[PDB]
């Protein structure tokens, strides 16, 4: 008999999807790591040799977490002693090896703790982020010269970003950008001076005998936001003097009048670069573009060139203003803009003339600009077939925007139905990797004709695994309600019979811009879920949904908490309709966004659902940070929208979960979504008095995601949705 | 048929206990307060008159908290603005109120804050303490003489307790000691400036944007201890123009040739003191016994007056080194002390004398003296029927040691075991409070000839209210281990059956020198157990427990976590063999100690137990506070019992708890237990992959104590007790 895909299974990784994770090094080459050698591939015939033997560092005295090799190919950057931050930022230790002369460099090293190393884009200088300061090194081996002296712990940042900039603006920690040949070295300082902290404790192993107390610099809505300032230094004349010059571009009149934030860098050419600009109510940004200008050694940034982008209806972008694809003389760009029926598209603009051409239109959206070649521009798209759950790559001309390619959409039909792209230097060549329906795929191809050269993995060890499993199929289509279409997903059990009644778990998520219907291929809780207990898990887009057009996604602009939760408890009515789903037993959950989504539907009194797990919730939004929060919800004062902000709360719904079982987990070390969310969503149920399941997580953060807390969390969840259901 | 004893009935008070709460204000009255209205009675008599109408603070405009009268009756102190912080300690402000002229006092008033007030022990002097420095007012409505300067939040304490003092040493926040005529005040003065921190989040109400971070000096075991210096100050002779001069009182040699505490303070006579102190290694303490030199302006305490209190196999004393209770010249004193068998009895000395004379004798304990006249001294014991789990008054003639007389045990020994009494000033007439086993039943008694004078309180309405009721029965018996007698007491459902087999908790506490079973009539969650559910609840005094003598009491010295544990299992292996109990169905729960008990035994791998439930627990020795845990534990490093602080955690015992079902509950702002004991248990078997139920208490401390969180948490624990027994 053929097994089910069990909890056991999921948890202990049993059933592994393979990558093929490459580095593009050149225009045809790339590297990739094969039982711990570093192997280079030429693209147009596959063939490789070793670039690093896995013997080159047994005696190192440490593990190597990563790798880095300087663009002229003469050193590499060997990472170690690595300690997580947040999502992005972390700090490590760093070595400097010459493979010309295979040989470790041991003089004027990287010093430990540093947070932030990066190459130049060209050749083999170094910028470094350390103690909050930035430093440039010229040559590995040589001094390194210091950049800036303000660097305070949680105060100032240099070249690095504070808390809320890394997970909500940049979705990085960096920010110092490169010049393209590598002359001039941009970077952004953050002040968090009057910005105030976030406070818990952190218990340790159990040896500390004193919790410690974490304290970030974290802006809530409504609350002091860090400051931000701008700088290029010129990295060739720090030889020639003692203290180099950094030059300040100032943010526009219009951003300085009031809060704002700096939401792009992009250089566009040797001596031009461009800088987005966001107001704190996000709803309208700025885009200057600057020049140096050599006989005053200042950057000058013309109003003739400034773009301005603004939203009637919602915010500016879909997470942020979109970032410029400049074409090679740097005179024009292109860059996705919602339309006058609001579809995100790609518009072409000369940097001196206000209106710009839209090169595509539809009812779809241009998801991502990929490459940028004199003769095409290749994209991402959910046009295929008019699945807003699809992903393909397209290329159009750019002497005639009627003429537009399909790349991946008839590859394989049938597996493979959303794609992301990998471009080498010039574009020559390009991976796609096909993430389902089917097992994950990945191709490479090269441009000048798009021929197929070869496969690089096709999962068939996990196809041949997966023959003796009895796996859940996927339904992904969508219903009408009010003559729109709305999207939904359901992993349905093996041997699925609509004749039958299942109980059915509504999996949600339901953030703004969000997509929980699509076409890619998961191995996850609900498979086990489906396989092993015969649960449908569904999961709905409603109104604020993503990829969709504007009228979709901003629907819930100043209104978070209202329709994206009515439209989960509709989908579930939905559901009931359609015949094969128990409606004694339909539970609802959710992780961050989920989970507050999850604790507003069973706080609804709908009836609709017998129980519910919220992890890591949202509770009020007054305690989630700025950017995030204000780009829908505005200020939380009584002049903009505190009123609803008052009003959309878990806690002033506690006397409903009366009528539910309710599971509520947090991590109490979670610096994003902080564990004071769920401390008032319980305090609130124990003033109404409704019992209530809990779980917290010592020392985990937003990601519950060290190894034994991830199988514990998962462990407690099936015992109660199991409970829940009455299946042994 | 009549109702049972719900868990309604529990949460809601429905059948209260009446008390009769008097305060002795000479040796021939006392005050009550009735219906808000305080009234004076007549001792000898039961005639009365109205002190204070209820009435009279009714325009006061604050809700008055309690009141306290100054000894010569011309004064009335009203606290009003009440802020607990600790067990004993909060913050209030005070208004007084002059009985000579009806009118309240509106100059010089007391500050608000203000964190401890007392008036003299005779006339109406007040001392207070505020911003941690002494005050003194000679006359209610003049200026403070400020005694101290050196009072700093956090770091000085002068005149109150710091955390550790409050909780573990004086169990109160007050260290301030006026001279029986209120001439002298002495003081303690405490130093916390190197003792570390714990810090905890506060949440409090959901309008707080960013959680509250609590900082308490607190020395974990073996961490850095407060100092201690102990003062006095003449009251006679403060200036207005001049600070006041306190004189020191040095510890002596033996104390300061390592860390020691102050832990005891008692005035001899007007111009004679005594102090005990006791080594950090706490089986080593020193009375001095210190003279005020008139002409010198010093206080002396010759060496031929000290006495040394030292034990060979524990600690001294059962908490502490017990109070001396000095004759009428303060020449001689008698005092609680460990035998040579190790029972503890009482000793008579002469001052200037090394050894005293045992006045009691035999295998039974004096639990305390009472009072002390120049014929007879008052004290209670438990002798009667060899009880160690029973109290009773005895009075013993100082003339004659073989007339001692038991004043209590005959009066009503059906219904009452249990005594407390309260004495007049001078012991003319003494209030016996009966606790049980019957309802509590309070006296009033002249010394004389021991006549019974009146009934003040019998309870007979709560009586009436219970004979509608199926209450549970109390059985108290005993178990022999190793020829040694233990006792346990069973709550028994009504109707009790030895044919029928029950359900059995085991209710546990087992700290050092504890006794959980006794003849104390008890309305609490066993009552309702027992009455509704039909649970038999039962509890068992094992090695390490009180009142039995040092044989059974220091049996764990050194060693907590072994004995007191391996006991509780016996014992319910003696019960789960007995005829009426289910051993399928055996439980156990506890808190604090209680909690560290049930988990070191749900973790030891008996299999006695399906299922606990620890609140609150201790999980390691090192994360508890330096003075009570090293009483019993020494210091953990390796030249004394680290080996031992670090085997007798309960985390090390994780993996069993695979075969049992476990309940842990912790308040999130626990100053005492730190949340931190359970965040590390919910660690260690998260890091096992054992699957248990948990739940926080947001924002509440110890005693998980607010109306509503007491509900929810009895409520939670119940539904988790008929779980595990199937109960409906
Ligand atoms: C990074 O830290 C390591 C480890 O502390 C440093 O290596 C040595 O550390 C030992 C003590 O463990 C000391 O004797 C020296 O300070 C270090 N010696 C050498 C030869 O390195 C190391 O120096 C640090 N790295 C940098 C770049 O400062
Ligand atoms: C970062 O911003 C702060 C202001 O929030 C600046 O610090 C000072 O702030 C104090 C009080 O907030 C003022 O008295 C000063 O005028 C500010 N300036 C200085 C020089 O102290 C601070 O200068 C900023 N730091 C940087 C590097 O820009
Ligand atoms: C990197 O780009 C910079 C900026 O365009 C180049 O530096 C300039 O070169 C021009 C002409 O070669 C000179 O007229 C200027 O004096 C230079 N300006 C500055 C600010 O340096 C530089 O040539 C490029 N570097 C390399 C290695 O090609
Ligand atoms: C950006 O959003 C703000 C806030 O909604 C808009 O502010 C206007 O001013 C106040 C509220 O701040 C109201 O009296 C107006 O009705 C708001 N206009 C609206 C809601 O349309 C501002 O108009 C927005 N900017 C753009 C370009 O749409
Ligand atoms: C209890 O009763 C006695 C009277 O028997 C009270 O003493 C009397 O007090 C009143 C006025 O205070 C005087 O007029 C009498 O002269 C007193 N008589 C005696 C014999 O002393 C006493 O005050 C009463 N006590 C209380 C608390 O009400
Ligand atoms: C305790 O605090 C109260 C309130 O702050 C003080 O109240 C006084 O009366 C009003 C408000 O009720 C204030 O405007 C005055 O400043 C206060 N002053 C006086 C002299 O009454 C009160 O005084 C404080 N008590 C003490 C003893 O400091
Ligand atoms: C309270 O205790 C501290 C010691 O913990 C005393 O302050 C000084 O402590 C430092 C080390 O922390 C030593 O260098 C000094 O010798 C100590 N005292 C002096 C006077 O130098 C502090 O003085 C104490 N305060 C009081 C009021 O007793
Ligand atoms: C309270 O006790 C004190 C201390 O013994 C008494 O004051 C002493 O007694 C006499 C007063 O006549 C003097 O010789 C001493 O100088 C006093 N000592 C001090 C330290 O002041 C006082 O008399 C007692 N009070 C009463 C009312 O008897
Ligand atoms: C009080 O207890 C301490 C420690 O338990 C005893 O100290 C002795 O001396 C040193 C210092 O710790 C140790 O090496 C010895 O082993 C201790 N002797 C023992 C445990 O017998 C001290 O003896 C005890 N005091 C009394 C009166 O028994
Ligand atoms: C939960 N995911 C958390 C609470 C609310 C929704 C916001 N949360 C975040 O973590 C945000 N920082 C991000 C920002 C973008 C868009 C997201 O939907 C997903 C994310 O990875 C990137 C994290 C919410
Ligand atoms: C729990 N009860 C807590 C942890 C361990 C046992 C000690 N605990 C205390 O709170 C102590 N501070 C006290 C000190 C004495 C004796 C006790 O048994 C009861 C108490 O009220 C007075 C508190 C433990
Ligand atoms: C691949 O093969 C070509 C010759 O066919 C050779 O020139 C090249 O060096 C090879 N590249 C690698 C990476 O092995
Ligand atoms: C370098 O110059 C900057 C800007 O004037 C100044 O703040 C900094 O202190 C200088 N550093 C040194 C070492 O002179
Ligand atoms: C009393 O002592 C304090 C603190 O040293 C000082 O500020 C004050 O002036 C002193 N008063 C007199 C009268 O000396």
């Amino acid at each position: 008999t053929r097994k089910t895909y069990t909890l056991t299974d999921y948890l202990k990784n049993t059933y592994r999807l393979k990558l093929y994770s490459l580095r593009w090094i050149s225009d045809h080459e790339y590297l990739y790591k094969q039982e711990n050698n570093i192997l280079v591939f030429n693209a147009e015939y596959g063939n490789s040799s070793v670039f690093l033997e896995n013997s080159t560092f047994d005696e190192f005295g440490h593990s190597i977490n990563d790798y880095s090799i300087s663009p002229d190919g003469q050193f590499i950057l060997l990472e170690y002693n690595y300690v997580k931050q947040w999502r992005h930022s972390y700090t490590a230790s760093y070595d400097i090896y010459d493979l010309n002369k295979r040989q470790l460099i041991t003089e004027e090293r990287i010093p430990n703790n540093t947070q932030w190393v990066t190459w130049s884009p060209v050749g083999h200088k170094l910028a470094y982020v350390w103690n909050n300061d930035i430093y440039v090194k010229i040559e590995p081996n040589l001094p390194s010269y210091r950049i800036t002296w303000t660097g305070k712990e949680d105060i100032i940042y240099n070249g690095i970003t504070d808390w809320v900039y890394e997970e909500e603006v940049f979705s990085a920690y960096s920010a110092l950008w490169w010049s393209p040949n590598g002359t001039f070295l941009a970077y952004a300082q953050f002040n968090d001076t009057e910005v105030p902290l976030i406070e818990y404790s952190f218990y340790s192993d159990e040896s500390l005998q004193y919790p410690k107390t974490v304290r970030v610099p974290y802006p809530k809505a409504g609350a002091v936001n860090p400051t931000v300032k701008f700088f290029v230094v010129n990295t060739d004349s720090l030889s020639s003097v003692t203290n180099a010059t950094s030059i300040q571009i100032t943010a526009p009149a219009s951003m300085l009048i009031g809060d704002h934030y700096l939401c792009d860098v992009t250089w566009a050419t040797q001596e031009r670069i461009s800088l987005q600009w966001l107001r704190r109510i996000q709803n309208y940004s700025v885009m200057d573009i600057c020049d140096y200008d050599e006989s005053s050694g200042r950057w000058n940034c013309l109003v003739a060139r400034q773009h301005i982008e603004m939203s009637t209806t919602g915010w500016v972008g879909r997470f942020r203003p979109s970032e410029p694809h400049f074409t090679l003389d740097g005179n024009s760009f292109y860059k996705i803009i919602s339309n006058e029926e609001g579809y995100r598209h790609i518009c072409y603009f000369q940097i001196d003339k206000k209106d710009c051409t839209f090169i595509t239109k539809g009812t779809w959206e241009v998801i991502g600009i990929e490459a940028l070649t004199s003769d095409y521009l290749y994209y991402i798209s959910n046009e295929y077939k008019g699945m807003p759950g699809g992903r393909n790559l397209y290329k159009i001309q750019l002497s005639d925007y009627t003429k537009v390619t399909c790349l991946s959409c008839e590859l394989n039909p049938e597996r493979c139905q959303y794609y992301s792209v990998s471009f080498s230097k010039e574009a020559k060549y390009y991976q796609l990797r096909c993430s389902g329906p089917g097992l994950p795929l990945y191709t490479l191809h090269s441009s000048v004709n798009d021929k197929g050269l070869r496969v690089l993995e096709d999962n068939s060890a996990l196809d041949k695994m997966l023959q003796n499993v009895q796996m859940p199929s996927k339904k992904l289509d969508f219903i009408i309600l009010n003559e729109t279409k709305f999207w939904y997903q359901m992993i349905l059990p093996p041997h699925f019979d609509k004749s039958k009644k299942y109980p059915l778990l509504l999996d949600v998520y339901a953030g703004p811009c969000s997509q929980k219907a699509d076409t890619v291929f998961r191995l996850n809780w609900a498979t086990y879920l489906a396989s092993t207990e015969n649960i449908i898990v569904a999961s709905f887009d409603g109104r604020g949904s993503g990829y969709q057009g504007d009228k979709i996604m901003h629907a819930i602009n100043r209104r978070l908490g209202t329709f994206e939760v009515e439209d989960q408890i509709e989908a579930a009515r939905q559901f009931s309709k359609m015949g094969f789903v128990d409606n004694k037993r339909i539970a609802i959950w959710g992780w961050s966004y989920g989970g507050y989504v999850t604790s507003m539907v069973l706080g609804s009194g709908s009836g609709v659902f017998k129980c519910g797990i919220a992890v890591a919730p949202v509770s009020r939004w007054e305690y989630y940070d700025s950017v995030y929060t204000e780009r829908y919800m505005g200020l939380p004062t009584p002049e903009d929208n505190l009123d609803h902000y008052r009003n959309s709360t878990v806690m002033s719904r506690a006397e409903n979960f009366k009528q539910v079982e309710y599971l509520l987990i947090h991590g109490t070390a979670d610096d994003n979504v902080h564990f004071q969310q769920s401390a008032q969503i319980s305090k609130a149920l124990v003033d109404v008095g409704v019992d209530f399941q809990a779980m917290w997580y010592t020392d985990e953060d937003h990601g519950i995601a060290s190894s034994t807390a991830h199988q514990h969390i998962y462990t407690h969840m099936s015992h109660f949705i199991k409970q829940c259901f009455s299946l042994p």
